[PDB]
């Protein structure tokens, strides 16, 4: 449960104090100075006579651009949180300004906390200063090592999706999203701005997009900054935002009438927070118009106006880093060093180097520090879940009728056993889905919850199950979706989110950055905390996209999955779900689990069922496991063929070519592999299984026969140190595929039964089977014929049971 | 070269005939009886009596709830080709609703031309009824296979990205772009509404983004339907258009009163487009506000209202297929025979079936029509490039100072070749990047064009190298840049595309889409004709991310690429540029080619070049090559390892670890790898060198060790048939990075060169080499700790340069 700190929503009721003002002066000057000390000092932190250039860096790196600003805004609101005592958690949208988190995390004093070696004094800022984008240092951009920081900024567009998806279930939490121009630009925080119709006040927090509209992208400027005013007006005004706007820096206006200019339109758009807070007390059904600050800056505000005659402050130039090399030449120091005393550090620091007290006295204390904030550390917040017993949900018909019953759909138990959750973990728990939850089969999740949507209502007809405020989100975006429940879990919250298989990769990139973050956490940083794991639900995959075809049918969800573990960070696992109890067993797992992204591979489609729970259970502590019902050999060495199996088609497919090898004499074994990344090489993946298990699962000299869900290729990739890896012969998909029934989409990949019985065979002897090889071949040519001439699957396909039910 | 076509821009200057919008009521009713028959008819097309649940298809696949509305947008922009002359393509941003594309193509008659066995009577309607979502038919989406479409329409968000790509340098082509409004809700599309900054009208043709503000997604209503009006209107002039809005189907007026009102709007909104054309001639240097139409109607407009007491007709439930089984009880197929009748069939078509002349009668013909537009089949209008004389950007130091020899940066000479390629073909070939040609060092085009901008310009001091007309666009998007590329291709133009190396996964999907687009083309579609390959410049690799750090470091793009090299369509081709003079020749192979994807990787950081041009183009004309100047053994038996690179920094690591072997008398053969796909299995891909000349570049016996560019998995899965693949030990990118020097991000991926060396001494003897071994792991860790004490790295490691250098 998301904690409430300090008093939130309070109106001021005063005008701000002038010492307050000088604090937040003092304050910014002495952050840009940390800011330019990092870049490029390296030895001497306070000038100390001699200066030279042995004192800056060798190699110049890191972003400026930004910067001021930043350290601008981070100041005031700063002086905010001191004077209100808001809840409060910062979205650094350019998170390539990591000198300015550095430095406020440095100046409030949670990175001394956080990094004890790093003192406040000279030596201790000497350390600082050397260490920013350094061999043996931290990351340049605001990066999980960095206190108060959830959001790493590396990627562009996914800053308004993460606060919103930070205040969701958390209505005292106050998020001030900063969001660069040239960020605005991208895809996903186009559709991010959209993101107010989904959230409800009184329910949730507010979000306050800070747009930082400093004119330029790198080496371009941005579409936004260059159109009317009027026009950007109206465009934000049109996405239920309420738009104020500030202008500094580009006159020779003085800092401190700028500091209070922006005081009182802080203050301002406060007062019209508090009062939709207030408002939505009673009245939360209509939606209100939230304000949001445009804050138009000259891009390196502070720098030197001019550089060789180039235009650098105000202009692109100044991106990256002015005085590109300062070490090489005496005119480009001079101009540094000038740049820095320009800050008068002679009267922001003390004798010994520590920051005088007067510049932080306005800073605030405690939990409510942006470092300190547990909303930045949701380990601390993150309890587990109460989760319902499991034997509720199992499918008991097969522990009574065999194995291989019924046309159940799989993901209706994952429904059920997920309402439960919700039930016993109101507040706390949150499905998202990009407009397929009721695709997805997991609708009976809105028998305890509504979708939640605050938009307009029409009428009931139409309106069933969404209400202002639920636990189930839906907009048809995936990039909202994996933004929502990132940030929802990075708060300390739980969840999980489901969508179809080929549209997973609209979100790679996002995947890879949250992989980013949770390798980077596990590894160097002990004082985060492990966060509740991230669960993508796959569904409708590949194998039964009847109606909508080639476009919708892509499985190489997998392939960018597997790039993802090394040295034993196990922040990755892949399940597939074979039937309705290893989707629980599967399930159960993953929310049990922590610091991980979970891809649970499950069909939609009416399947048999071939498990017990306990069957399942133990099946997926091992990853896989050999079928001994299945089987027709009772030893390893008996066995002329092991047909081996991942992914609920093909399990099927490997069953039903079981059967027709059982009538043939041949003696095989059976295995289902449940978890991917069990196949990994032992030595380099530890939870891995040994290869001495591998080996008592899979026989050095017998053949392998594999049918897997995706492509072939990461299976053999994964394989290749393994005993007997050279036997495998891995049927996976082969971007064959149309609008069609389902034995055709089995058989022009080649993975169905006939096709595999004709594989098992061949691995044994083509030569004593190859009339009944034909006559396979050309049933596969007559079965596909009568669908052409009928409509439908031939009976032989469809009404086809396993022997083993009773 | 685009062509002209018809007579573009023509104001009617007369009120609409009434015998016209007879016509294209006629049109209306005959094409959604066309689209209906296609869900649900089997047999019996015409139903004349008995018509029963035999004729009804067994399985019924298909949308319906998109279709009507487009079936009424297809049918006037129809009348308006016929009476403007207009040239025109429409982008079907819905592409679920393929039924009306279909059923458009087989009305004008340009199925039958492309199709000869569906004939214009009623056996050629029977097949054309059942062949829809069949198996061995055709899919159910707005496919390649549908004459007149280039946009699939599977994934969301790129119908005006697309759109508008492919109006750029086309002035006289006009493009109705409908976009679902659950599509507006995409993360593409919503930043693809801010395109209109990025073309001039009068270099450019015309887009009309029609919003097609049916209501509903599936089973979810959207955003943009249930928010005010007067935030939509206020919403869509915030981003320059003008919005036109047209309502109907929601009460009980007569459909020739709506066909009379459409027509009306429609002129209008033509005519300020005429008049935004008109000004273009003179004045074009101001953005002008381009009408859009806001198109709010029933979603499946026609359909019966109440199914099973459920709103059917103006809700979701309509999205998919009503009726959802009309084959199985009496009261459905009830429902569905007075749907077919509600239409009234027997009036639209003659006795043979064929559609009565005066329904079509207004149709346009030739060239204007859908079907047959050239844009529409952008291989005809392809012409081959104008290629330079490439020994004119070759690198000669190399042939006269020796291989290894400089610190030139790769992507310049790439540069060069481009901007002479934009001087010989301007208005046919044409750059993209996302705000990074000038980082990737592609700057050299500028000397003969410019940055295309049309949003407002403010001073000359930061506006360099922008105008309102160029070959180069720029805008923080990579969803931008790819549909923009993509539509230029499929309309017959030429272009190229650079990115960062981690961020082009924010386009895998749509990758993918175009992948799907051409193995769809190159399989069973004859009639398409060959278009213009696709150009990914990657670069700022993994290697050299200084300034960014961990963040921007994923090289997975390989691991996507490799999932679409299937059935000998050769869609895809990666190519690693070691040196200039081998991206010389990688960029003249790939701008002569077609129906490819070409991803070049080529470092922007200060490399060695190794190859002269003819040597280059040797090694590229295999794929792979030995370098018979590096290696030490004479002959395959000699070599007691083999050292294989693939990459530029690999390539360096390899060489510089093969000179300090040369020092311990090894002998070693030297093997680059310009081309991945020519490692691929010889029986899987045709074009793939055979296992002879593979086992003759890497002996049986001899030990492999391969450097490679991305993770070593994507290798490994591609390599496991060859002959001695056991022996290979690849050595990738292995998720390890951050800010620092060069040398340590090579360290810590263990891909360094005294890494490579102890493993290359490891594959020979570990006993012999023991003490060697040692100190050189010594010498790693006191090279690391070199560039922790003094910030760069060894002079051992900056200072080395090839022994063959003269
Ligand atoms: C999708 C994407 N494309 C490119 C980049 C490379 N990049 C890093 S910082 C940056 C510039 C950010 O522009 P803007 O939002 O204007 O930021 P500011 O001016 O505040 O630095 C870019 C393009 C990226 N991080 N993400
Ligand atoms: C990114 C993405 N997510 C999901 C889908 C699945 N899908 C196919 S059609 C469709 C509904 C389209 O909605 P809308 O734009 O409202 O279309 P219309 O009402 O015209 O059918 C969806 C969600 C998809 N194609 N792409
Ligand atoms: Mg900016
Ligand atoms: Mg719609």
């Amino acid at each position: 449960t998301s904690p409430v700190i300090g008093t939130p929503w309070k109106k001021l009721n005063a005008p701000v104090s002038e010492e307050a003002l000088e604090g937040v002066d003092k304050y910014w000057r002495v952050a840009n100075y940390l800011s330019i000390g990092q870049i490029y000092l390296r030895s001497n932190p306070l000038m100390k006579e001699p200066f030279t250039r042995e004192d800056v860096k060798h190699r110049l790196v890191g972003h400026w651009g930004t910067t001021p600003g930043l350290n601008f805004l981070i100041g005031h609101i700063n002086r905010f949180i001191a004077d209100h005592g808001q809840n409060t958690v910062i979205i650094m949208g350019p998170g390539h300004g990591g000198p300015a988190g550095t430095s406020q995390s440095y100046l409030d004093g949670t990175y001394t906390e956080t990094f004890p070696k790093i003192t406040k004094d000279e030596a201790g800022l000497q350390k600082f200063f050397r260490q920013f984008s350094y061999p043996g240092g931290i990351p340049s951009h605001f990066a999980p090592e960095t206190p108060g920081s959830i959001h790493e900024g590396g990627e562009l567009g996914y800053a308004l999706s993460h606060a919103y998806g930070a205040i969701m279930d958390n209505p005292s939490l106050f998020v001030p999203a900063i969001v660069g121009d040239g960020e605005a630009e991208t895809g996903p925080l186009a559709t991010g701005w959209q993101s107010n119709k989904l959230v409800n006040p009184r329910t949730d927090g507010i979000v306050l997009p800070i747009l930082h509209l400093n004119g330029y992208k790198i080496a371009n400027p941005t579409i936004l900054s260059r159109i009317s005013d009027e026009e950007l007006h109206e465009f934000f005004h049109g996405m239920g935002y309420e738009p104020y706007e500030f202008v500094a820096g580009f006159d020779d206006e003085d800092h401190m009438s700028i500091h209070r200019r922006f005081a009182e339109l802080w203050e301002t758009i406060w007062d019209e927070i508090c009062d939709i807070k207030a408002t939505a007390q009673t009245d939360n059904v209509h939606r209100p118009f939230y304000p949001m600050l445009i804050f138009r800056t000259p891009k390196g505000w502070t720098c030197p106006k001019y550089i060789d005659g180039k235009k650098t402050e105000g202009s692109w130039r100044s991106h990256q880093v002015p005085l590109a090399s300062a070490r090489d030449t005496e005119a480009h120091f001079e101009v540094l060093k000038n740049w820095l005393e320009s800050y008068k550090p002679e009267e922001l620091f003390d004798a010994n180097g520590a920051v005088k007290d007067d510049v932080l006295a306005f800073m605030p204390k405690g939990e409510l520090r942006i470092g300190a904030n547990p909303n930045a550390n949701g380990g601390v917040i993150r309890n587990d879940l109460k989760l319902p017993n499991l034997e509720d949900y199992e499918v008991k018909e097969v522990a009574e009728y065999g194995h291989g019953w019924g046309q159940l759909e799989a993901t209706r138990t994952l429904g059920a056993y997920t309402r439960d959750i919700i039930k016993n973990n109101p507040r706390d728990f949150r499905i998202f889905g990009p407009d397929e939850t009721a695709s997805n089969r997991l609708q009976a999740s809105y028998e305890v919850t509504n979708k939640q949507w605050d938009a307009g209502y029409i009428s009931d007809e139409v309106d069933e199950h969404m209400h202002v405020s639920g636990q189930v989100v839906e907009q048809l975006s995936e990039h909202q979706m994996e933004g929502f429940l990132e940030a929802y879990l990075l708060t300390g919250r739980h969840g999980i989110w489901s969508s179809y298989e080929s549209f997973v990769h609209v979100i790679d990139s996002m995947l890879n950055q949250h992989a980013k973050w949770l390798e980077a956490t596990v590894r160097e940083i002990p004082w985060r905390k492990p966060i509740a794991s991230m669960n993508l639900l796959v569904s409708s995959h590949v194998w039964r996209q009847d109606h909508n075809g080639f476009s919708h049918q892509d499985p190489g969800v997998t392939s960018v999955l597997l790039n993802k573990c090394f040295h034993n960070d196990h922040v990755i696992g892949i399940y597939f779900a074979t039937d309705a109890n290893m989707l629980l067993a599967i399930a159960e797992k993953c929310y049990k689990s922590t610091n991980k992204i979970n891809a649970i591979i499950a069909g939609k489609q009416p399947a048999a069922t071939w498990l017990t729970l306990d069957e399942a259970r133990a099946e997926l502590e091992k990853g896989a496991a050999a079928w001994d019902w299945a089987s027709t050999a009772k030893n390893n060495d008996e066995a002329e063929v092991v047909l081996a199996a991942a992914g609920d088609v093909p399990t099927q497919e490997i069953m039903a070519a079981s059967d027709k090898l059982k009538e043939l004499g041949v003696k095989f074994k059976v295995v289902n592999v449940a978890d991917l990344l069990s196949l990994q090489s032992a030595k380099e993946n530890d939870e891995a299984l040994t290869d001495e298990e591998f080996a008592d699962i899979f026989t050095a000299d017998k053949p392998v026969l594999f049918a897997y869900h995706s492509y072939a290729h990461d299976v053999r990739g994964l394989i290749y140190d393994r005993p007997n890896h050279d036997n495998f012969n891995v049927h996976g998909y082969e971007e064959e595929g149309s609008t069609t029934t389902p034995y055709d989409m089995v058989r022009v990949n080649r993975i169905d039964r006939y096709e595999l019985t004709a594989e098992a065979l061949r691995m044994i002897d083509a030569d004593k089977y190859a009339d009944k090889i034909d006559e396979l071949e050309k049933f596969r040519d007559e079965a596909f014929q009568f669908a052409v001439d009928n409509g439908y699957d031939h009976p032989d396909y469809t009404d086809w049971v396993y022997s083993g039910v009773n």
